[PDB]
């Protein structure tokens, strides 16, 4: 036995109590496992969005029902992130302007894979007659039937709780992390220690040995998580791990936010998320039950804290003087390496992207799948230390990428903030994807069906970005390939075959527009609301 | 305001032209002409041929040709894996394996499928970490591959109701199934075939290929050319001058002799497996098929003569040489600068060769094709769609090649300069890479799809296309271990207790398919109608 005895994991929050309640099922109780979470108050009330794996790659995992959590975290229900006016000029606005072809400036970007024809995907032949003017349709409403769910505001679940569609979450993240605390606590013999810490011990080969409490608690451990957030008190802190800044691919840096309270009966509930554009950045839409949590992402180098404060309560037309909010000051990108001798940094305090594409609970799952794969004994392999590692940094810079194109490729060019974007360098792996989009060819082409794809998380990390979420953002912006796949000018017979694909988005469309209920009716029961 | 290809000339007959005409005579759905020139060819032996299981969906099941009908006209026999059989002790070549020092006999098999999991941890590393504890005393192969038990008990892949009962590949007569696609493309896709000896390949200002001048005077226009001539490489290497890479320098072997042997099935059986068998100067294969085996020695011009390797090769069998018909060739290992250059395609031996240690080359002709036909071109040749397929193939090859390289590198053998020369040779960084991540008890290139996608569809294989089982299968059957057992292992023993049920299941399945399959010769002596 040179097995970890007892891992500490600093911070609470989702970081902290996911990565314990994750471990407390892994480790099978041959571990002992700490928390110390400083007593603390949620700023606001906000909200989160999350992605598709959530319910089977965590809490089907440690045997949580869906129903269970949503119900003590107030969750509703996302389908996609919906884009609003990331095509067009001018001050933000919650309404959608309008492009020459007549059409609203907004795009989706929603959850599962595109059915293919002929090993090609649906996306590919509407891309062909795209650009031989066959269709004036927009890529989101042909190719995905939760287009027009989205559009009718409809549920992903008939009343009956039977699924209709893929979907993901909107939830309250303290909630989140306070029933993870009860579970990890009560039944799985987590030592959750309240206090503030004080100092970290360190050995002389530079191997953290215990954190030091405000109370006088020495907590001895073997293994150390750092969930501490933004400040990095082990891995930057007390390891001196360079932090990566990453201005160079994303200029937002800030936000200000707060909670809407909201006339669901009057304007029913949006089962999506919204990516609402501003002059500066953009703002996020995240509806729950009763209220949507809100936040305007800027860039403190193009709009003052003030302006961003007066256009974030423009937007909304709240009362600037008269309204709570929270200013966060957002660290962008990551660690030289996420893992360092027996300290691994998890969430904000191992890297970060503005919350554009909701990384940020998949940030922390992906960590802690990829921890308790890569479990250490006490000799700490450095070979198991660098795939660790290897997998966060390809993740991380991944998504990055993917971020980055959504500014690059917006025709916007109307304040400093739309055009700077464009000065900045694409990286050589997503300039290298837009060339092969651009020849028409399929980017990052989904080789799994759905079951298989969301029923195991090694296949959908392994493709996380698929084809389809590259035409969702490119085709969205108006980034479009430069010809049609060359392929398809021989295969008449397969473009025939790609109608029936298109009749059948469109037939699944019109029938779940009018069997399914309101996303509003179907949390109202949910949540019990009188 | 039409630049669409109207015209495809493939070079060259065989496997590599006519699965090339047959895929295309299916992908572009006529719109397309396709010409194949090929010289009137004279027989030569079957000296057999294996394959993977992709080949029946990806391949066959595409144009719409039954298992069952190809086989029955290819005197097609089944494959559940490579047996390496001497691969660990010294001495002369034996078809017979010797004993280790543990008192096993000197061999271990690579099949297919791959392997189930518990906890999210492959079987495999389940075995390691009680092969290294001391808790058991298995090899890996009969541990963790019901195969094994049914390929040494020689039973057949599928019932005589022909219901599946494991995964298998094929072995063929490699002229038998390029006469039987010609008939297909000839008679059910009009190809043109013009047999004839190609004399000029005209160019263009531009360095394209325009035309291929023949010897009774045609000037066959293309406006994409197939290049599947073979290791001359007459059209990627000669007319359009890319440079081959030579690739010596992680793979010594260079030459085989081969033959076919009649054989006695009655006696013996026929055995479910192509045979790798450890010479002094190389290996040599077995490729069961009724009534006879193909079989050619593989080995390095450098450390045996073709008179010293072809004498090796008669006293392996018993072979009188002065009464057997033999086939030498040499060969041109690795592969191409680029695959595809301007309007030319190299695919089969044109475009790039590893000795077929572990049945490479109609996968590499049919992942080429698959390639081409996802990639096609118009008449701009966009450079990206040139330069993504090209990506693709040397990804492909490299891949394999240090598979390949791996077999050697880590075989304990040291009694001849063959054996020896191997470990000289360095390992790429890719490999070494993978090594490193074996060595740490970690999983290679984990396998995240269950068999019937990774099957189903050949862009699932593809992407990884040597399993985290198939190394274990190589590194574990010649003796190299894990430095210690996945360390996770430590934390679980729910897991471990769930991947016992996992080895039961291994053994039951063995125990039960051995009593109730029937052999090998049986059900071929069924599906070939034998009197
Ligand atoms: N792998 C993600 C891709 C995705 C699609 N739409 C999204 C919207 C937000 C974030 C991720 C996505 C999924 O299928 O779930
Ligand atoms: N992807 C191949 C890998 C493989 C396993 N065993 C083999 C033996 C020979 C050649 C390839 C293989 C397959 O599963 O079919």
């Amino acid at each position: 036995d040179n097995r970890i005895k007892t891992v500490v994991i600093l911070g609470g929050g989702t970081a902290g109590w996911m990565t314990a309640a994750y471990l407390g099922k892994a480790l099978q109780n041959t571990v002992k496992i700490v928390v110390l979470e400083a007593p603390t108050i949620p700023r606001i009330g906000v909200g989160e969005a999350t992605v598709p794996n959530l319910q089977r790659a965590f809490f089907d995992y440690l045997g949580i029902p869906e129903e269970e959590w949503m119900r003590e975290c107030n969750a509703s229900y996302k389908m996609a992130v919906k884009f609003i006016n990331w095509r067009t000029p001018g001050e933000g606005s919650p309404d959608p302007r309008t492009l020459d072809d007549g059409h609203t400036d907004t795009f989706h970007h929603p959850f599962g894979l595109l059915p293919s024809a002929d090993q090609i995907p649906l996306s590919h032949y509407w891309a062909a007659k795209r650009l031989q003017g066959e269709t004036d349709e927009n890529f989101d409403e042909a190719c995905f039937a939760d287009t027009a769910i989205m559009n009718a505001k409809k549920a992903p679940r008939f009343l009956d709780m039977r699924r209709a569609t893929n979907y993901a979450w909107h939830f309250d993240a303290s909630k989140v992390a306070a029933f993870l605390r009860n579970f990890a606590v009560t039944k799985q013999a987590v030592e959750h220690v309240e206090d503030e810490m004080t100092e970290v011990l360190t050995d002389e080969r530079g191997f953290i040995t215990a954190l030091r409490t405000k109370s006088g608690r020495i907590l001895q451990g073997d293994l150390f998580v750092d969930c501490s957030g933004f400040r990095g008190l082990l891995i930057n802190k007390a390891m001196e791990e360079p932090f990566i800044d990453m201005s160079d691919h994303l200029l937002c840096n800030s936000a200000v936010a707060t909670a809407v309270p909201h006339d669901d009966e009057k304007n029913g509930v949006e089962p999506y998320t919204s990516s609402i554009a501003m002059e500066a950045g953009w703002t996020w839409k995240i509806p729950m039950l009763g209220r949507f949590g809100s936040g305007h992402v800027y860039s403190d180098h193009f709009a003052t804290q003030d302006e961003a404060t007066l256009a974030f309560s423009k937007l909304w037309g709240l009362d600037p003087d008269n309204t709570e909010f929270n200013h966060v000051r957002f660290r962008v990108g990551r660690n030289r390496r996420a893992w360092v001798r027996n300290c691994v940094s998890v969430g904000l305090a191992s890297c970060f992207v503005e919350p554009l594409e909701s990384s940020g609970i998949y940030f922390i799952y992906a960590a802690i799948h990829m921890l308790a794969k890569h479990f250490p004994d006490k000799t700490f392999d450095k070979v198991l230390v660098d795939r660790f590692n290897r997998e966060i940094e390809e993740m991380f810079d991944d998504t990055r990428d993917f971020l980055q194109a959504h500014y690059y490729f917006s025709p916007r060019v109307d304040t400093p903030f739309w055009r700077a974007n464009k000065e900045l360098k694409l990286a050589d792996s997503i300039k290298d994807k837009v060339e092969t989009y651009r020849a028409g060819l399929p980017v990052n082409l989904p080789v799994t069906d759905e079951g298989t794809y969301y029923g195991n998380f090694e296949a959908e990390f392994r493709n996380f970005w698929t084809n389809g979420s590259y035409y969702c953002i490119f085709a969205g912006l108006g980034l479009m390939p430069r010809n049609p796949l060359p392929a398809l000018a021989y295969k008449p017979q397969s473009i025939a075959e790609a109608e029936l694909l298109f009749a059948d988005v469109k037939r699944k469309g019109d029938t779940l527009v009018e069997s399914l209920p309101s996303t509003y009716d179907l949390l109202r029961q949910l949540h019990g609301a009188s």
